[PDB]
């Protein structure tokens, strides 16, 4: 399935090319321009682990996550990834856990050592 897929054919979009994140481009987004530092980004995105389990999902939420790019608001794989998509832009990310939650995880739906899953939706990126 799509976690497979990413794992055996997905991109290292990491700057120590360690395999830490993966990705794959599902639906190609609008131009060329990324976001830059410091923007407010709005996202969508759907969350598992690899027991196949979901974990989250803002789609659930009708609403979008929101959040500033580049300044450790969210995991590591979210702001290398994030940083890298086109508005619009579709992704599939494969996170290491030392790029997510590591030996912490996140209590009590994510393990320790969890490798994750998402989909990614760019929907729109601002300065302020």
């Amino acid at each position: 399935g799509a976690p497979a897929t990413v794992t055996e054919q997905g991109e290292d979009i990491t700057s120590k090319k360690d395999r830490g994140v993966l990705k794959i481009v599902k639906r190609v987004g609008n131009g060329e321009e990324t976001p830059m530092i410091g923007d407010k980004v709005y996202v969508h995105y759907k969350g598992k682990l690899s027991n196949g389990k979901k974990f989250d999902s803002s789609h659930d939420r009708n609403e979008p996550f929101v959040f500033s790019l580049g300044k450790g608001q969210v995991i590591k794989a979210w702001d290398i990834g994030v940083a890298t998509m086109k508005k619009g832009e579709i992704c599939h990310l494969l996170c290491k856990p030392e790029y997510a939650y590591g030996s912490a995880g996140s209590l009590p739906k994510i393990p320790s050592n969890a490798t994750l899953f998402f989909e990614i939706e760019l929907l729109d990126f601002k300065g302020e």
